[PDB]
């Protein structure tokens, strides 16, 4: 510490070492928008073609829910059973579980359940995937000349591009949006009946004439002696043309004529599934979802991908262009740009204060050298603990600037002061002063880490978010104090120019320094006044008490958030039609919306992506979603050109002037999380009850929360209500009578209305599917049932109207489960002034009001938080205890730690003040901000009381005089820093453009706190020391001269 | 975890060479203790139920959740879940000239779920205006309907 | 810990049990570890007193 | 019984397509046999967890 | 060879291509490590150049 003052080269060498490792870490470090925050979720997805919600719930879903046991660290298991035939099982795990291990265990227990599955499901493939909902980018693929339909395009993706993108370096996952080509055989029931044939025979045919067969070999082993040829037998080969599929035989007629497939059915290459139809600015499109590789750099994955698409550009078919409907990347490019901009500016401002306050150029070059080093090192310390350059970690550094800047300033100043005061040579001033601030420096590091580490141990997603800031900031801080003890003293003692004893430059210059008197005069004004207040203290004790009660009031009456919402260049609007509606109707609505954005937002909306068939609510023809992309931010100047305002006019647009439900909205920032003041209730069927009874209980609760609008607000279910469904009661008796096999009834009915995956074929070199299904025109309306005949045992046809009686009933299109059991999801949020917790307590009270066999539960967000809020008081109690213990070390006092701890409110009253007058909310960026602020006030007070105590003890000066002198010499540095900080932060407080929600969240609270805290502390601290100091001991005393 | 992975990865290569009865009755691979940690008791005090009623309440309400408890390796049932029990009469079967096989096939036929389809199904025809689920042959529910099985 | 979690699950199932359904506890390696280690703690503190 | 060109664009390239986002993969090479076996080797960055 | 026929090294020759492409970097750092060190123990800024 003193050591380097006599070894400047060694210091430079450690500096270089930190810079080089840090720069090395800067070069090979990951970038992402956010770190991994959400608990690990793995989903088992499977589809059962044509089946209904109850079918997939009762053939697969329950079989799998039963076979998924003994898998490590399971939190909760939630699932959808869709009447579109897809079933999805979400397994969410305890945070910090090995993602990969979890996915492996899930997929091996499923591999054990697979034999207990239906044969159709088994063969369609059950899939096990990890569930981040965060794609790095979504690439659109289109055609301009309306050359090809979306099934064509989709296939073009699957057969030309998807592979190379997944060859692009840094791309960890490519997901396909659409459906591949298929051999589609659309039977004609009439020309089928004409010939006395059923789908069954179509099945058997297609299975038979198209197959690969285990052949064999010439010269096979063990051959015969002298044998002379070895070659391959190529046998019955799968089909290649659609045309070869036309030539397959269904029956030979008696009159020598043949009955080919071509005859009974139209045969064409077409979509594997037609639920989802996507249109990009009306024009047809297919899509690719690119996810960032694990630990990869986002910006280069995106740049490489755009380059790959360009290398493919001349090889695209006519009219096929690639578009980019969703891209996280420029949000990150621009946010990174803004954070570094802030850091350099901040450096510039510390130079500007350091000159327009110490006006000695080589002095100003010192902190200039200091922080770059510290930043760099923190990048390395972070890299060492495996983080990346992401939003959270960087606003942790932006927050750290304050502490770095102060530490440097403290040192350089104190040295300068020792010179202009005593007339020491530069170095001797340096040892006097480093030896003056040393303990305070290590202590401040202990107290700063004492407030910043407890928040690292927060649990859950909340805990992760905190962990980032916590580590970034402590590392920046610890390094700043090491650097303050090794390099800075070296730089002080070495490159700093000596000052004449009793100089103060109280004039001498004409142009630049006419201020030094003005500052001198006033610094005496200041201390004059401080003694003055130390005369009558009581009045001032009152002022304090007031300030605190007021601070509490400001604290309570300020709103809690999680993060500030961000215009991200992109938002979306969701569309919900009346139950049982049509593909074509939803499509009509979506074309209308698409146009709205392409109309009344000709200047704001860049591109609109309408997906019909898949929505927010779930899948089905009945639902649509619209992915809306926005022009670059420079072309959106005003307040009306921002997402809040836009989504306002669009929801306002599609509410009143529509026949169906259309919401328009903007996504959260950490895109997988929860609505701060809201909750996710699960109503669970616990007994051997019924779907009818459960829904009724749900209505019951919807009503009982309808009765409490002062606590709960707009409480709503998250499922699909019951639809009218068509029941076909087969009479087993009649069918067995008339000579028809019930199997033939079923499987013809299936292959007619739902379809059947029969066989596989090989197109251009890629294996795809072969689906046999009705034609359109004979399976839309219920009456069409009659057009389909079942061939009996003897050789005769039978109408369905002979053995099948039919009706309408109600049923559920979406069957939800929680923890193996039938359940129903209930979303909601709390009253405007009310706390999510209160609303939750009332919800438990209401759900307690339900009929027997009805239990209740919490899931997702409400889970992660109901665990996490138990911890703030404990961790902060730990913090107070630890900090007090530390300061108890630093002095040798159990009480003097109070004269500095008493300072904490002084800064808060500024943050709470500043947030409320600005209209901001008590979130993370604000909280990390509050801490940061506490951090500077604590620093400054620790230095003041250290100095005070020091003159009292090692100079025998009096009390009131010593603190006086203290606060005197340490006025200037205080003011220097605070000028620097308030100036660097100010940009964050007044900023729009990209990401400004977070920037304002940081900046405001901080700035307000800085202002009130120093401009309070210069008066309140001296009283603290003094008043506390006057509760010790036996005379002893008050004091002086020894 | 890894050992369990390597083991189950050899087991799935052996699985096709297994019986179908074996396969569908279910095979399990577990990293378990050879000693019970604990044995949970379930009774009825007011004795309004035989052991089977209980065995089923356990297997149908508790055991799935307890074996999903994180950190629980194996759970053994002292009892059994409910099942549809069809106890054939060799005499009354022979009388009608029917064999067990016909019982098997019968149950397979009159009791099943069936992939039906959709009214207004995708991909539809122009202007089409109705979408609804076809509900077809559904699994049997009560015991008596297993009597009306023909 | 495994045991504490299981007691949590059974407790979550208690109210929905059929009429007359009580749980009994015939065998558990848990109570011995608990009372045994607690006696060893009793002993350390006692020993400090001596 | 299938031939090389068959197993290669039905099995080999189908499997090679999902081998992205595998941590620490150095290089990937694969064989397609008319004797009926198809084999894909993944060689990883040295010091990767096997 | 004609356009579209590219080339590569793998296995032994890969690893060898590695030691070749790493030799200069190694010499840069290892030389630089020592310069930094002698400048430390020997407070002289000059002893390293000589
Ligand atoms: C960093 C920028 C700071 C901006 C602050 C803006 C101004 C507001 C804060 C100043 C508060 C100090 O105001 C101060 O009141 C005390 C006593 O209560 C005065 O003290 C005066 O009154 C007391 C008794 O009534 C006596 O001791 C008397 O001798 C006299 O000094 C000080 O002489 C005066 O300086």
């Amino acid at each position: 510490p003193n050591f380097f003052i006599d070894r400047p080269i060694f210091a430079w060498v450690i500096a270089i070492i930190i810079m080089l490792a840090g720069g090395l870490a800067i070069l090979k470090l990951p970038v992402a928008q956010y770190p991994t925050i959400a608990p690990p979720a793995v989903t088992i997805s499977a589809s059962y073609p044509g089946a209904d919600a109850k079918t997939v719930q009762d053939t697969v879903t329950q079989v799998i829910e039963q076979n998924m046991n003994g898998i490590d660290n399971l939190m909760y298991m939630s699932s959808n059973s869709d009447s579109t035939g897809t079933v999805q099982i979400t397994l969410t795990f305890e945070s910090g579980t090995d993602a990969d291990i979890a996915q492996v265990q899930v997929q091996n227990k499923l591999q054990l359940a697979m034999p207990l599955l239906p044969q159709e499901v088994q063969q369609q493939g059950v899939s096990v995937e990890k569930s981040s909902s965060s794609f790095l980018m979504v690439v659109g693929v289109i055609n301009t000349d309306g050359t090809m339909t979306q099934e064509d395009i989709s296939d073009y993706v699957a057969a030309n591009m998807k592979d190379a993108i997944s060859r692009t370096s840094g791309v960890g996952d490519v997901q396909l949006f659409g459906s591949q080509y298929a051999m589609r055989i659309w039977m004609n029931p009439n020309e089928l009946n004409k010939f006395q044939l059923t789908p069954v025979d179509v099945i058997t045919a297609i299975k038979a004439q198209n197959a690969q067969v285990a052949a064999g070999q010439l010269g096979g082993t063990p051959p015969v002696k002298g044998q002379q040829l070895n070659a391959s037998i190529i046998a019955q080969t799968r089909l290649t043309s659609t045309e070869e599929f036309g030539k397959i035989l269904l029956k030979v007629n008696q009159d020598g004529s043949r009955v080919l497939l071509r005859d009974v059915a139209k045969i064409e290459l077409g979509g594997e599934n037609y639920d989802i139809i996507a249109e990009f600015n009306g024009q047809p499109a297919s899509g690719l979802g690119i996810k960032l590789a694990t630990g990869a750099n986002a910006l280069d994955t995106a740049a490489a991908i755009r380059a790959e698409l360009a290398k493919m550009e001349p090889f695209f078919p006519s009219g096929l262009k690639i578009v980019y409907p969703y891209d996280t990347t420029p949000f990150v490019k621009i946010s990174i740009h803004e954070v570094v901009k802030t850091l350099v500016e901040a450096i510039i401002l510390v130079f500007l204060v350091m000159y327009l306050f110490l006006q000695n150029f080589r002095a100003t070059l010192i902190p200039t050298i200091a922080v770059p080093v510290v930043l760099l090192g923190t990048f390395a310390v972070l890299a060492a603990f495996g983080f990346s350059i992401n939003t959270l970690t960087m606003f942790g550094m932006v927050l750290a600037i304050g502490l770095l800047v102060d530490d440097a300033i403290v040192v350089v100043e104190n040295v300068e002061r020792v010179m202009a005061e005593e007339g020491l040579p530069p170095k001797e001033a340096t040892r006097k002063s480093m030896g003056q601030i040393q303990g305070a420096l290590v202590g401040i590091a202990m107290v700063l880490s004492a407030v910043f580490v407890p928040m690292a141990f927060f649990g859950g997603s909340t805990g992760a978010i905190y962990r980032q800031f916590s580590i970034t900031i402590v590392s920046a801080m610890a390094l700043s104090v090491l650097v303050a003890l090794i390099l800075t003293p070296a730089l002080c003692a070495t490159m700093l120019k000596p000052i004449a004893k009793g100089d103060h430059g109280e004039g001498k210059k004409g142009f630049f320094g006419w201020f030094n008197r003005m500052f001198e005069k006033s610094t005496h004004h200041y201390t004059d006044s401080v003694g003055g207040i130390l005369r009558s203290t009581g009045r001032y004790l009152v002022l304090y008490l007031i300030i605190v009660v007021g601070m509490a009031y400001l604290f309570v009456r300020l709103p809690s958030s999680f993060l500030p919402d961000e215009d991200q260049g992109v938002f979306m609007t969701m569309v919900q039609l009346p139950a049982g509606a049509t593909q074509e109707r939803t499509q009509k609505v979506l074309n209308e919306v698409t146009h709205y954005y392409l109309t009344k937002e000709k200047n704001n909306v860049e591109s609109v992506f309408a997906v019909n068939g898949a929505g927010a609510a779930g899948a089905g023809q009945n639902t649509g979603i619209a992915f809306v992309s926005l022009k670059d931010w420079a072309d959106r100047p005003g307040e009306e050109n921002k997402v809040e305002a836009i989504t306002m006019r669009a929801t306002r647009a599609f509410s009143q002037i529509k026949d169906a439900m259309v919401f328009a909205f903007n996504l959260p920032a950490i895109v997988e999380l929860g609505t701060a003041t809201g909750f996710d209730f699960e109503l669970i069927d616990q007994a051997g009850l019924g779907h009818e009874k459960l829904t009724q209980a749900r209505n019951q609760l919807l009503a009982e929360a309808a009765k409490h609008p002062d606590m709960l607000t707009s409480v709503r279910p998250n499922g699909l209500e019951d639809t009218p469904q068509f029941k076909i009661d087969i009479d087993q008796e009649k069918a067995q009578a008339l000579g028809v096999s019930i199997n033939d009834i079923n499987t013809t009915l299936g292959a007619a209305w739902g379809g059947s995956y029969v066989n596989d074929f090989i197109d251009r070199g890629r294996v795809k599917k072969v689906y046999v299904m009705s034609e359109a025109k004979y399976r839309m309306l219920p009456d069409d049932i009659g057009d389909w005949y079942v061939r009996a045992a003897d050789g005769q046809m039978v109408p369905f109207s002979a053995f099948s009686s039919s009706r309408w009933e109600y049923g559920s299109p979406r069957l939800e489960r929680y923890n193996g059991l039938p359940s129903m999801e209930i979303l909601g949020q709390a009253a405007p002034g009310k706390s999510t917790g209160e609303a939750m307590e009332l919800m438990e009270q209401l759900a307690s009001k339900l009929p027997t066999g009805v239990g209740y539960d919490w899931t997702g967000m409400s889970y992660q938080e109901r665990l996490s809020g138990n911890q703030a008081p404990s961790l902060y109690a730990i913090s107070l205890i630890v900090v007090f213990l530390c300061l108890a070390a630093l002095y040798e006092s159990w009480s003097i730690p109070f004269s500095v701890m008493l300072v904490v409110p002084l800064g808060v009253i500024g943050a709470l003040l500043a947030a409320t007058f600005r209209g901001l909310t008590n979130d993370v960026y604000f909280q990390v901000g509050l801490l940061t602020t506490i951090g500077l006030s604590a620093k400054n007070a620790i230095l003041i009381v250290e100095f005070a105590k020091d003159l009292m003890d090692k100079e025998g000066k009096g009390l009131i005089e010593a603190t006086l002198d203290a606060v005197r010499m340490r006025l200037r540095p205080i003011l220097m820093t605070s000028l620097a900080f308030i100036l660097g932060v100010m940009p964050l407080v007044i900023s729009t453009g990209a990401g400004s929600g977070a920037q304002n969240a940081v900046g405001t609270g901080v700035m307000g706190g800085m202002v009130t805290a120093t401009v309070l502390a210069i008066f309140f601290v001296p009283v603290f020391f003094v008043v506390v100091r006057r509760r010790f001991s036996r005379k002893n005393e008050d004091i002086e001269h020894s």
